[PDB]
């Protein structure tokens, strides 16, 4: 009966890990998770093969611990064009596993005993646990909309910038931002990335980007990385993912970029966590973006055909959940949707003695009984924030046209025509 | 400029980064890499291949989290068999990235601040890391050979009991095993097993057994396994990797496996690092592992196969080796040797990182001056222990028979055959 006082509490299972069982096992059509359910750029996975056949014995051996040189040489080169600075492969690039392990790595290396971190609600739901893990103790403060009616955009879920000012002090050491958002898709513009940046520069605090759905934003919306405003590159670490970047979720490839002082501390946890990434697997995405960054203007480019082959699914979909009677969130960029459910919202019918959000009850009652898998936002919400999240649920659009079609029939069938 | 991480190591000294510059500098004949410098099996390539080129979109999508059904599924199949318990897939069986992280979730989710944990020096690089890592307070006993009986085998690498029992106490968290053994090769045998299990139960600690080059034990010897013997089971988490049991170090995927009751901690780790390992990969070992399967009593099965073709290497080494005037410890298992070099010491050839270790000296100057790469066993040991390391270097020989000729036929150039 021993206890692990590492800050390795709760969390017996994240939702994924919860999640992803029950579609194992009820087998709906899955709209929770998070991948297109159909095949990714083919110059990649031929790549994966050529990587796997070729006739290099290096190739499917050990590679360089801070990441692939010929990987690490293709994200210097995109992102320096982005950021408009020479960023050096070596010293201010980590390749790490997935965002997921980037994630780690910064939080990890940078949060210590008491070191207070600032978390933007709804928030992807490793955050909390991984600075709750490195003994810090996160702050919360909720994106709420502005009042609504039916029909709304992400740029409409906003925070109390009152309520963000206040939350920094002479502790806080970091604050979180995730740009395109997960899970309502909202992209901060330039006066809402302005206002965390002055906070941070005040206060001297490190500011995490996590940008994986960077190229997924929609028209007329733009992507704005946080890392080139005025004196933010010096305390900013900004993350992106090849699983996302390419559709290859099942590649868990990411990566990390900033200051070769901030980038130290991410190299130590990295190295001493899982030392390397998969080889064959870096070499597949360098020469994914080494052909990209051929074409990066043309509408071929992956990097800009994403958000318009995606656009059609997120309307389609904002489409069939407000006909259905909820009341849809439409997202700025990504491929996730967060749409208001009614049925009890304000037509008082079914009760729930058992008390455990809403949100978790609906999303789950659905893909047992008529197979349909959304996941619960308040499984993105602090302890005593949840409540914020009950009358909502996430699905991801980032599916087949056959197979959105189908999830608007199962709505349509499960409420009634007439 | 950025100071230490936060309370933490930075392990800066990671012998890998400045050989692996050494090596590209002056371009040696490289025994220093810790891979083959030739093809693995072809089924497997071939299987990685044919994942990237599935038909089947999910292919390279996420997948579980735990690790790949297939794979966890083929994983309980083969130790069933060789713990001759049903180990259970879902609960008994982790996959990761590498054994290198099996050994992270399982240090990061069994130490706790104050725990106390024994390692048995020379040590895989990052078991002293990893501890410190987690507030853990590192033990160390080191394996002595014994120099008076002709020849040296790694059997004759032993630890004094005495010492080893008096290192014991109800403080004691963790031991960490590694059979067989890196560098040395040695393989614990029964009796030796037996001393660290009834250490073990006598003061309930558990026992982390490193079993990467469980299938590369040399004939005359034989892997046993400490998780199979009385009372051991519940208290023993044995790790392997896909890596060292293909020959493919670049795939980076291992395992743990043992009881429920202990992984529970090490998944609760792993959901909040990388949370899933990549698909592809996995998919392609699980095949390797069903090919396998099909073949296990045949000497064609490359788990029967490896210790052949590296014992041939193996006697090749060691002769040429004895041949220049080393005296070398002949390892029974695994592809790595060390030998304990009498020639010319810090007299006139050796003048680099005096202040440091000789081994250090000597590696980097036979790199510079023969064109023949080792690595320093100093690494290996805690500071006051690393005077035990300067003696030796570690050398690896699953390597092509022609490189191992010229590894031969530098040295007699440099020798003198009378
Ligand atoms: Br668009
Ligand atoms: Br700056
Ligand atoms: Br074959
Ligand atoms: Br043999
Ligand atoms: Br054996």
């Amino acid at each position: 009966k021993f206890d692990l006082p590492k800050r390795y509490q709760g969390s017996t299972k994240s939702v994924w890990v919860e999640y992803i069982q029950l579609a194992a096992q009820y087998k709906p059509l899955n709209l929770g998770q998070g991948f297109p359910d159909y095949h990714a750029p083919k110059y990649a996975l031929n790549a994966l093969a050529a990587a796997a056949n070729s006739p290099d014995p290096l190739a499917n051996q050990y590679t360089r611990g801070f990441g692939h040189p010929r990987l690490v040489q293709a994200l210097s080169k995109l992102y320096s064009q982005l950021v408009d600075r020479t960023i050096n492969p070596m010293t201010e690039v980590l390749v790490t596993v997935g965002a997921y392990e980037a994630l780690y790595a910064t939080i990890q290396g940078h949060v210590d005993e008491g070191d207070e971190v600032i978390i933007i609600e709804p928030f992807f739901d490793c955050y909390e646990p991984m600075v709750k893990a490195a003994g810090g103790i996160p702050r919360f403060i909720p994106l709420k909309p502005n009042k609504t009616g039916g029909t709304i955009s992400s740029a409409d879920w906003v925070l109390d910038n009152n309520e963000l000012e206040a939350l920094f002090n002479e502790k806080t050491k970091m604050i979180i931002i995730n740009t395109p958002h997960n899970p309502l898709g909202k992209v901060m513009d330039r006066a809402e990335l302005e206002v965390v940046a002055n906070l941070c520069k005040k206060w001297n605090v490190l500011c995490v980007s996590d940008e994986v759905y960077e190229h997924m934003v929609f028209e007329p919306f733009e992507h704005i990385r946080i890392c080139t405003l005025p004196g933010m590159w010096e305390r900013t670490i900004t993350i992106g993912s090849a699983g996302k970047t390419f559709s290859l979720t099942g590649w868990k490839i990411g990566w990390a970029y900033g200051p070769e002082a901030l980038l130290k501390n991410l190299q130590m946890v990295h190295q001493n966590c899982v030392y390397t990434c998969a080889t064959p697997i870096q070499e597949a995405i360098a020469v994914g973006f080494e052909t990209e960054l051929k074409r990066l203007k043309s509408p071929e480019c992956y990097f800009n055909s994403i958000s318009g082959e995606l656009m059609a699914k997120r309307d389609y979909m904002a489409s069939f959940l407000a006909e259905v009677g909820m009341n849809p969130t439409v997202p700025q960029g990504g491929y996730f949707m967060v749409a208001d459910w009614s049925s009890l919202d304000s037509k008082v019918d079914l009760t729930q003695e058992t008390d455990a959000r809403k949100d978790y009850r609906f999303t789950k009652w659905m893909t047992k009984s008529v197979g349909l898998q959304g996941i619960p936002p308040s499984a993105f919400y602090s302890e005593p924030n949840k409540h914020l999240g009950e009358d909502f649920v996430r699905y991801c659009f980032f599916k087949k046209d056959e197979n959105l079609q189908k999830a608007a029939e199962i709505l349509r069938k499960w409420k009634g025509s007439s």
